[PDB]
């Protein structure tokens, strides 16, 4: 079975888009890859965090996952801060980067140091576990680059312990797009609210955002991208939500019009929210979290200290016992 | 009482005149301070490193105060990589420290990242024990100052947790200089083996050496820096290694010349090694070592891991259990 990391912000809402996109397949994809979620809480405080607030999006993110149905015995969820190889292999790595690597991935009162020095912290991320994919977008190849120049750089100095990772995502989502502009891709952090639906909006806020998506005023139930990007990316959401197949969706809304699809995907939207939002909230307001989060960080413990004595024992830190 | 932490390089061995200056001292005043000796491996690496004997040389340094008389009940004695939160706090200040500051201190292949962010992770070293004191010379003025300028940082960002130190030796021990250049301090790394008597040096090499000290053919056995620097060095040695009062060597050398008194001295200085080196090996050799060695680091543990929980509290990192 092939590994997979991926690290999560605890710094906002998932959207339907990002629901759509990764969640739900990973939610399918864990049966089949050996699949780690880390929710990434010192990489947030690289940025600027509210303190009180940061324990609870941690929470939260880890809430979502769950609700998502990503499933604590077939994967490992887990809050990194909990699990300290990370920041002693990200020093250990730290050591073999150059300053030069570091301030090029920056490029690609004073500047806080974190945003230049995470990167081989996020390396020690991926590669703790062993890790062979990691599904991350063009924004982090970068990463990636300097991921597996740092495995390369540490195995030929020291010795070979560490697996080189490659970008991919097993099974890609469909795009989701912003529903008062469908060029863009949907962003939690959009200015224009009406852009994105959240997986904690209110279910009837997101219906209206569904009403209030930006489309011709009438016609046919038909997959155009390039002519109809505005219905397209709403029959891409209802496939989502639904899974009823494109041609699918197509064949049901035959002869009908916007009126009815947009009226029936916001039902639907409202649906799959209330549905969703009372499974976040049995999971963010239980006990039992905390020990799935133990339970987790615990996993990810037993696999990443190994991991982090090869390093220590190749790089000669430490002491032989 | 007050706490001090020393942290110590393990590469290369402390000469007769480290252990005059500091460690003789240091097992004076574990009595009087809480005392942390922590062996720096995960500093040692930002630097040139050979994997093989950087292990060899953390446990010659641990042998080296532990024959000393550094007493591990009295004292905290631990290697550095074997304690989480050195690396754990180390993080969180990195985050609160700036790109200029960290340059800054690098002025006072490509470049190793480790010589650039290795001094939050210092600044971590030192408050996890709630430190007062460290005992450090002038080249490391700005680490104690961006240490503090951290703390000040932290508290005031977070809420007041950490501990500011001051740079203070509790015993300021003798000076002692280059057996063939009396100006300079006596430095285990001189090119020039006879300026240095390391405590790991031959005894009967370290007799020679006292012989090939820079002095005048002849003269009274008198302290006098600036006019006789040589043979006043040798008697700061023979101070050091006697306890005898320097005045109570000039009475015992009065009407005798150097031939008697360096005859002497290279004796005293042969019989302090071997004695100093039938206990560095006992220790060196010892399976109770590792013993010692956990224990330090047990307690070197308890101490840190609350103070990086109430960072990690203070920060918003992690969950609340
Ligand atoms: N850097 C990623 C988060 C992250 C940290 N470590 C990772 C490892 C794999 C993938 C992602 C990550 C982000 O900014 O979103
Ligand atoms: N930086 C010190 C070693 C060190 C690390 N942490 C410390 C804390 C206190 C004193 C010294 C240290 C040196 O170069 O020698």
């Amino acid at each position: 079975m092939e590994t997979l990391f991926s690290g999560i912000q605890p710094s906002g809402i998932p959207t339907i888009g990002n629901y759509i996109g990764a969640l739900k397949q990973f939610v399918d994809v864990q049966n089949d890859y050996d699949c780690y979620f880390c929710i990434v809480d010192q990489h947030a405080i690289t940025m600027p965090q509210d303190r009180l607030k940061l324990r609870k999006q941690t929470r939260q993110l880890a809430a979502i996952y769950l609700a998502s149905g990503i499933d604590p015995d077939k994967a490992t969820l887990f809050i990194q801060s909990e699990v300290p190889a990370h920041v002693q292999a990200g020093w250990m790595l730290t050591t073999i980067a150059s300053v030069g690597e570091l301030e090029r991935m920056t490029q690609y009162e004073g500047i806080p140091a974190g945003l230049l020095t995470y990167p081989p912290l996020m390396a020690a991320d991926i590669v703790l576990y062993n890790t062979n994919i990691v599904p991350v977008g063009d924004d982090q190849k970068q990463h990636i680059e300097l991921t597996r120049n740092l495995v390369d750089r540490f195995n030929s100095r020291y010795n070979d312990v560490l697996v080189k990772p490659e970008i991919r995502m097993p099974k890609v989502g469909g795009r989701v797009m912003s529903l008062q502009d469908p060029t863009r891709k949907m962003s939690k952090s959009d200015d224009n609210a009406k852009n994105f639906i959240s997986l904690l909006d209110e279910p009837n806020v997101a219906a209206k955002k569904i009403k209030s998506a930006v489309t011709d005023s009438d016609g046919i139930i038909k997959f155009d991208r390039d002519n109809k990007p505005g219905i397209t990316n709403l029959i891409s959401i209802y496939a989502g939500l639904t899974d009823m197949p494109i041609k699918d969706i197509e064949a049901k809304y035959e002869g009908e019009g916007y009126g009815k699809f947009k009226g029936d995907l916001a039902e639907i939207v409202k649906a799959f929210l209330v549905e969703f939002q009372e499974k976040y909230e049995s999971f963010y307001n239980s006990d039992k979290l905390d020990d799935i989060l133990d339970q987790g960080r615990d996993k990810a413990h037993k696999v990443s200290f190994k991991t982090v004595k090869k390093m220590e024992k190749a790089m000669g830190l430490g002491r032989k016992r």
